[PDB]
């Protein structure tokens, strides 16, 4: 019988989505499933869905998370896929993830009813050899890759260890926190660093480039991350909206970036055949990669003006004389385009388009 783990007693009802993240449990031809994976992974995926949804709600989007196909209460409809080759054919290195994704493309072409969006989370059991095992999982792809994400499973991959000061709890923050961040990449998120103010109130940005924090110390999603998720296919509540087709078409004009005291003033105009959902601004140190501090403003029109004032004291962690400001325009179909501008703190020069 299904029971709800204590970590899921506090949970919000989520909006029904038009597209769902596919969950594939990917087994080499010689690979057995890790026991109880249906329960363990359902619990972990539903808790992760709550994290994303509560953060979207906190940022004003309502109770919107990535969609999941639910088989029964507390149980995600996980596709168990038995692969054509042994697990050694799909390693972390040397294109293992690409080979697995290609094979799943064929599976979904043969069984299109099982595909619910362009986004897939592929989970593979750990290898068990002289390097990896239940106490040191690994061997398998573990990264975002395009719209897909690869993560791993092992016996103690179980929400009951969340936040426990134990060997298994530490393992969970590494591999579940890892899954949370890598899934972010699969959901179109780049890296970004919290602002000074957000760091003090909410902790560490999920998509920061440092060590995984999820489940161990306060972790949150930035406004810029949530603006991208707003335009992510598996967060859609609008069946008529198509995602990722074509090219990102945004005309940006009369761009001006000026510096006055501790304020950075960014302005210009935009025009697109699509609704432009939002502007994200990233301020980043070289090399051109360390985490950029991000900011976001809603737009919501096909044409208009944009204006953002950024306080330099929010730029926590930046320490280079050279810095780059990137303007990212996010479109309703989930594509985006960026423009970049480079400056030096010891020789600040206001920018204006020619
Ligand atoms: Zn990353």
């Amino acid at each position: 019988e299904v029971t709800v783990p204590d970590a899921l007693k506090d949970r919000i009802a989520l909006k029904k989505t038009a597209r769902q993240l596919n969950i594939v449990y990917f087994l080499g031809s010689d690979t057995e499933p890790v026991p109880d994976y249906e329960r363990r992974l359902s619990e972990l995926l539903l808790y992760l869905q709550q994290f994303y949804g509560k953060e979207m709600q906190r940022h004003g989007y309502g109770a919107r998370s990535f969609g999941l196909d639910i088989k029964s209460p507390g149980r995600v409809n996980i596709i168990e896929y038995k692969a054509k080759n042994p697990a050694a054919h799909y390693p972390y290195e040397n294109g293992g993830g690409w080979k697995a994704a290609q094979e799943l493309d064929e599976f979904f072409k043969a069984h299109p009813d099982r595909k619910k969006s362009q986004h897939t989370l592929i989970i593979m059991p750990t290898w068990n050899d002289e390097k990896n095992g239940p106490d040191n999982p690994g061997g398998v792809p573990f990264y975002g890759m395009g719209r897909n994400c690869f993560a791993l499973d092992y016996p103690a991959f179980d929400i009951k260890h969340l936040g426990q000061k134990t060997r298994e709890g530490r393992l969970l923050t590494k591999w579940y926190g890892g899954m949370a961040h890598e899934l972010g990449h699969g959901l179109n998120l780049p890296h970004n660093h919290q602002t000074a103010s957000d760091g003090k109130k909410y902790g560490t940005a999920l998509m920061g480039s440092g060590n995984y924090t999820f489940g161990t110390s306060p972790t949150f999603l930035t406004p810029a991350s949530c603006a991208l998720l707003d335009a992510c296919e598996v967060f859609s509540v609008t069946p008529s909206q198509q995602f990722y087709e074509g090219k990102p078409e945004v005309e940006v004009g009369d761009v001006a970036i000026s510096f006055k005291g501790d304020q950075i003033l960014v302005s210009g105009n935009y025009k697109s055949p699509q609704t432009v959902k939002a502007l994200n601004v990233y301020i980043q140190d070289p090399p051109y990669d360390y985490d950029a501090v991000s900011f976001s403003r809603r737009l919501g029109k096909k044409s208009g003006k944009f204006s953002m004032k950024i306080d330099k004291k929010e730029l926590e962690g930046l320490n280079n004389n050279e810095f780059r400001i990137s303007l990212m325009f996010i479109l309703a179909n989930g594509l985006h385009m960026q423009k970049h501008f480079t400056f030096h703190w010891d020789a600040l020069q206001d920018y204006r388009d020619g």
